[PDB]
């Protein structure tokens, strides 16, 4: 018996049913989710929230965009800021604090991203932060220290290449991983409040991409997730999100390490980009299934579930109060890698929040990245067309 049939009958047996459409299609995300809400229904009595998978992301702000025109929409939804930034424009969402969830504790990163003309309207939820995945043995094997610089992580992948007869860093040819190299050699998306994709950091960074598959030390993964290929040649290195951790783990056949990001210098790890969603609450929603959600939101928020749900999945605690939780030090004391992932938490940075964000990071910036790295199309050249579809999309 699974987590999502005592759901089906918790709210069955329920007079208010709270839906919360979401992205996690299986895996410890999903089943941290289901068990977080299998114990909140079991503390109510006739109250419940019933999750409600719509694929990944991408299917998720689709359906909701479709639930809006239905005039059915859920009572909460996983969100990225810019999905947020897109439902404000239809005033669709509840800001959390008018509902009375307590709001201190919340990491001022995460608060910041979820705030929109000074007013709150997520809560983050699961939020994740890049980290290096590597090959421990690997490493060891040619006396390679962990890379500490981007200098180090390019000498390194480039020695371990030559070692072992192909490329070492694995890197999905998105703009998820163009935003590590993008962010950690100066570059910035907005400049005076233009969004510019073809900024010389962006040709830098695409370039280094390009140059690295040339040379054979980078590996472009083109079906599936870098963790569905491992077992497929040489793996060194790989810059991924902290929700990945239980995929590797699950999948790698060697010792498998987790540490901060190769940055500029010595003196600070290189920015890693904030990923994951915040719960959002819909206007839409009747008072009862309100409350439900704020009570779901407090329970969320609330210590141990922000312990048991992070140390579950490898996503970051949101709360100053989950790392004083026990079953978080617990499980901090008998596995580093929780800490590292914290501690590559403190250098985040966030995509811009712009409504047309989601379109342009997968159609316009993500294929000028795969025409660049797949293609060999000129990175300055690639970027260039998606500057103007860019700017063609917003105009409109
Ligand atoms: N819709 C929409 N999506 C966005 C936006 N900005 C970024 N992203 C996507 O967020 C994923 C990162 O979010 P995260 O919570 O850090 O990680 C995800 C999964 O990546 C990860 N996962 C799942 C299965 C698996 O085998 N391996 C694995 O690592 O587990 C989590 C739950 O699915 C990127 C990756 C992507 O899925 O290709 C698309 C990217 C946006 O604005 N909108």
């Amino acid at each position: 018996m699974k987590p999502e049939d005592v759901i089906k009958e918790q709210c069955a047996r329920a007079k208010v049913v709270a839906e919360l459409w979401h992205g996690f299609t299986g895996g410890a995300p999903k089943a941290a989710l289901e068990n977080l809400v299998v114990e909140f229904n079991k503390a109510q009595q006739g109250r419940c929230v019933r999750p409600v998978p719509q694929g990944g992301y991408r299917d998720l702000s689709t359906k909701i965009k479709a639930a809006f025109a239905a005039g059915k929409v859920p009572t909460m939804a996983q969100a990225f800021e810019n999905n947020i930034a897109l439902y404000l424009e239809a005033k669709a969402l509840l800001p959390i604090e008018s509902l009375g969830v307590k709001l201190q504790g919340v990491n001022l990163t995460f608060l910041n991203a979820v705030r929109f003309g000074g007013v709150v309207y997520g809560v983050p939820f699961n939020k994740s932060i890049q980290v290096l995945y590597y090959n421990k043995d690997l490493l060891k094997k040619h006396g390679v220290p962990v890379p500490a610089t981007l200098e180090e992580f390019v000498a390194a992948a480039k020695k371990l290449s030559r070692a072992e007869g192909g490329p070492v860093y694995w890197f999905q040819p998105d703009a998820s991983t163009f935003a590590y190299f993008f962010f950690n050699l100066g570059g910035s998306y907005l400049k005076d409040g233009k969004l510019v994709l073809n900024s010389k950091e962006a040709v830098e960074a695409l370039t280094l991409l390009q140059n690295g598959v040339k040379e054979g030390w980078a590996k472009p993964i083109t079906s599936g997730y870098i963790n569905q290929n491992l077992g497929s040649g040489p793996y060194a290195f790989s810059v991924d999100t902290s929700a990945g951790y239980t995929y590797y783990l699950r999948a790698a056949k060697f010792d498998l390490g987790v540490a901060t990001l190769p940055g500029r210098t010595k003196g600070q790890p290189g920015y890693g980009l904030v990923a994951g969603t915040n719960l959002v609450v819909f206007r839409q929603a009747s008072k009862e299934e309100q409350a439900v959600a704020k009570d779901f939101l407090e329970f969320v928020l609330s210590p141990r579930a922000q312990a048991v749900f992070a140390t579950a999945t490898g996503y970051v605690p949101v709360t100053e109060g989950a790392l004083k939780d026990p079953v978080y030090q617990a499980y901090a004391a008998e596995n580093p890698d929780y800490a590292t992932i914290v501690r590559q938490s403190r250098y985040a940075k966030f995509e811009p929040a712009l409504a047309e964000w989601e379109q342009i990071r997968f159609d316009i910036l993500g294929q000028a990245i795969k025409e660049a790295i797949l293609n060999k199309a000129d990175p300055k050249a690639a970027l260039d067309r998606a500057q103007k579809l860019a700017e063609d999309l917003l105009s409109s």
